């Protein structure tokens, strides 16, 4: 790989330009969240605090490259998820707000963190690994949110999935040419998405069954 090639500068300042706008949106989001349900504020804040220094950390990897993200293309590329997003919390759907930020863009993006880290330049290798580390090991409200609640929020779950499943699928496929550019195997976005995706779904309560169901509602 040749990181500062025309060729490499021009697919990572959509790549790169991607993960700034999904950060901004956690950020903006987890907010949001907190206005909404003050007793966990605090927590929520956190959440969005980290987001704002993983923005900070994404924003030098292209400093490092000389690349100006193509912030057009990437707020294009959220409006669907985003609208979704914040029409749940329009409505008061808190499930599928958790949903979305918690589980599907958060599998995704470690997903694509990981499938990015081996090939990565060493600055934004280092970059990385610090915030994938990072969803590992800090609370994941949402999800620990759903899961105390899945005998009554199960079935919102299933209907945000059926929603929103498959616009990931058509994110990641818009996106192809590019993270080929970069050395990123979509295929090994999609397994290492869904087998995350799997994990996280079984820890909330759902069986194999379930799961194979949600699954089949993203084709
Ligand atoms: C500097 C760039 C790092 C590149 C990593 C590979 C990115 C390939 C595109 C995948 C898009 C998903 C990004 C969503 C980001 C927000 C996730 C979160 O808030 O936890």
């Amino acid at each position: 790989l040749d990181y500062r090639s025309d060729t490499y500068r021009d697919a990572y300042s959509r790549i790169n330009a991607i993960v700034l706008e999904g950060e901004r949106e956690a950020h903006a989001n987890y907010l949001t969240l907190a206005e909404m349900l003050p007793d966990h504020a605090e927590a929520l804040k956190k959440l969005a605090a980290m987001e704002n220094r993983h923005f900070k950390g994404f924003q030098s990897c292209a400093r490092n490259l000389e690349v100006t993200p193509d912030d057009p293309f990437a707020r294009a590329y959220f409006e669907q998820l985003d609208g979704n997003f914040q029409q749940a919390a329009a409505e008061g759907d808190l499930t599928t707000c958790m949903v979305i930020q918690a589980l599907i863009i958060e599998c995704f993006a470690i997903a694509a963190y990981n499938v990015y880290i081996p090939v990565a330049d060493a600055f934004a290798r280092k970059v990385t690994e610090g915030v994938v580390k990072d969803e590992y090991t800090h609370l994941n409200f949402g999800q620990q949110w759903l899961k105390e609640r899945f005998v009554t929020v199960r079935e919102g779950i299933e209907r945000a999935n059926a929603q929103n499943l498959p616009i990931v699928w058509r994110m990641l496929n818009a996106v192809e040419a590019d993270t080929e550019v970069l050395q990123m195997d979509k295929e090994a976005i999609v397994e290492d998405f869904m087998i995350a995706y799997g994990e996280a779904l079984g820890d909330i309560g759902f069986s194999m069954r379930d799961v194979m169901k949600m699954s089949a509602r993203g084709l």
